[PDB]
DNA sequence: CCGGTGCCGAGGCCGCTCAATTGGTCGTAGACAGCTCTAGCACCGCTTAAACGCACGTACGCGCTGTCCCCCGCGTTTTAACCGCCAAGGGGATTACTCCCTAGTCTCCAGGCACGTGTCAGATATATACATCCTGTGCATGTACTCGGGATATTGAT
């Protein structure tokens, strides 16, 4: 009835204390600035 | 007899003449700016861990909201003790002067307790299992408020 019953966590909060959905888009964004973009390479920036 | 007129007396003007006030200049000395480490030390950067702060429903009373009845407020009257003004007697706080004396300066001396560090140990935070004292609920009854009538003051007018 299901596609899979095995579902696995993406990096949730069920075992810490924080955001249960997903990180905050700001920390998203934090965190990918920390990537070595090249000078003329396209981003989200 | 009354009235013009000189003489004297007083009021008005103006002006110094002099004695008391207050901003400006000279000057020197202890104390606000300002490095100089230092110094160790709080403050910042960088991590996580746990909990309290926050938001969503949801149950459930305590504030707003509508109707009759008198008790207190409003408004009038007269009148009287008080407020406010005035005036005089006299005491005492004021003002100024000389004389005395202890504050103020600074100097010297020195021993008592502020003040910091170093050591160590027992009083106190903290976690967990135990349990019983205080608290919400329910309910009998009696101390106290109320109404009514008779004492004892308690004021005012002859």
């Amino acid at each position: 009835k299901d596609p899979n019953f095995v579902h696995s966590g993406h990096g949730g909060a069920v075992a810490g204390k924080k955001n249960r959905t997903w990180k905050n888009l700001k920390q998203i964004l934090a965190s990918e600035r920390a990537l070595p973009w090249q000078l003329n390479d396209p981003n989200y920036f």
